[PDB]
């Protein structure tokens, strides 16, 4: 059954366990947080600079903005994966607003496992530029984490934070781990 219950550990913030994993939502500025990754939510040629894409790249810096255009001039990329920059991460993965949210965010947990990563942190992926309705994407996101729960890939991944812009889309996904909890 793979959830735990919804609680309050600091104002704003809500988490529960889905298996071993802690699943946290909050609202704020993502480039204030500190992760192994960090994910941004672009663009099919990774070059976008409005909503969550311009706050990262403009914090990242331009070596990382470089490094996209790089990437995505080399091949046909469905995400790509930089250096950090002046954010607190140690990789940014830059997955595409438009495409199946959980297809993206199951991409992100595999390639975190391959780094030995225990730590991830989100935005609502897709509800900017590409406006995707904020009820599939949250429903997307915590299916992802379970699927990955459920085939027992969970190794080094033990915290998934998703850092929201907008009050209103943090309630969509507080509802959304209401409806799931033990
Ligand atoms: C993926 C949803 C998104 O773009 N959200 C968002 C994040 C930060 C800022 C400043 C504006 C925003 O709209
Ligand atoms: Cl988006
Ligand atoms: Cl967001």
């Amino acid at each position: 059954m793979f959830y735990g219950t919804v609680s309050s550990p600091d104002s704003g913030v809500y988490e529960m366990k889905i298996g071993s994993i802690i699943f946290q939502v909050a609202s704020g500025d993502i480039t204030k947080e500190e992760a192994d990754v960090i994910v941004n939510s672009t663009s099919n040629s990774f070059n976008l600079k409005a909503g969550v894409s311009k706050a990262i790249l403009e914090c990242a810096g331009q070596n990382v903005e470089r490094e996209c255009s790089q990437q995505a001039q080399q091949r046909k990329n469905d995400y790509i994966i930089t250096g950090g920059g002046f954010l607190r991460c140690k990789n940014i993965i830059h997955v595409i607003g438009g495409n199946d949210v959980k297809s993206s965010v199951s991409s992100v947990l595999q390639e975190c496992e391959k780094k030995n990563y225990s730590s991830i942190c989100l935005p609502a992926i897709g509800t900017g530029n590409a406006k995707q309705h904020p009820d599939k994407v949250a429903e997307a996101i915590i299916d992802a984490i379970e699927d990955f729960v459920q085939k027992g890939s969970a190794q080094s991944v033990k915290k998934v934070k998703v850092v929201i812009f907008l009050p209103q889309v943090l309630d969509v996904f507080y509802a959304n781990m209401k409806k799931r909890e033990g």
